[PDB]
């Protein structure tokens, strides 16, 4: 047993981080400046047991690598993601399992906003 | 305060509740041995706005709610409450299945389904 935190409500805590779904649709960089403006970033994928709950996520949704690196500079970490040719572009789509789905950075999509806690 | 929980290691919190889908098939009274295993029960609908999360949830999974010829109450006895499920009839059963947003699938208690476990 332990707790999950801190996060604030709205959030889902799993493992210390918290993640939360935007259901309206925008690019790449508008997904990006609403995480910001909410005191987070896009999803940034870095451990697939600490973040196994990706595993169940459905539908397909904004995450913060761009053509590749993460939105904080860092490097995208081998054997993590799965990076699918789709669209022409230099944005990533999450979908289970752990791929990305390559897509124009214009077109609207979904997106999942995550804070980390440490 | 800004925590949430306490929870076991690997499950979902939100809101204090503590969440974790079973992928394997069992039958209602299996699923709820599985929950009471892990000193949890199936899931309890409480609130929409608690449990706000459901909305998101795909496909269908037991859920702790069962008919006693009587009305629909909880594992635990208590009742369900007043406009937050709609319960739909599409099987024989006593048991049902949550699906969402917000709905109860009768379902024999028998059939072999995916169930969630809550812990508060
Ligand atoms: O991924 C979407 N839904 C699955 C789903 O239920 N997947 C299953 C598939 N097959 C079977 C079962 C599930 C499943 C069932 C119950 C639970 C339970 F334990 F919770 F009860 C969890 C999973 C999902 C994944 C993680 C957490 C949750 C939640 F906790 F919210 F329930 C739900 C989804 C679908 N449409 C739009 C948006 C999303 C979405 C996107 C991002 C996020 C996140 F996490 F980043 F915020 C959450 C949801």
């Amino acid at each position: 047993e332990s707790y999950c935190g801190p996060c604030p409500k709205n959030w889902i805590c799993y493992k210390n981080n918290c993640y939360q779904f935007f259901d309206e649709e925008k690019n790449w960089y508008e997904s990006q400046a609403s995480c910001m403006s909410q005191n987070a970033s896009l999803l940034k994928v870095y451990s697939k047991e600490d973040q196994d709950l990706l595993k169940l996520v459905k539908s397909y949704h904004w995450m913060g690598l761009v053509h590749w690196q993460w939105e904080d500079g860092s490097s995208l970490s081998p054997n993590l993601l799965t990076i699918i040719e789709m669209q022409k572009g230099d944005c990533a789509l999450y979908a289970s399992s752990f791929k990305g789905y390559i897509e124009n950075c214009s077109t609207p999509n979904t997106y999942i906003c995550m804070q980390r806690t440490v």
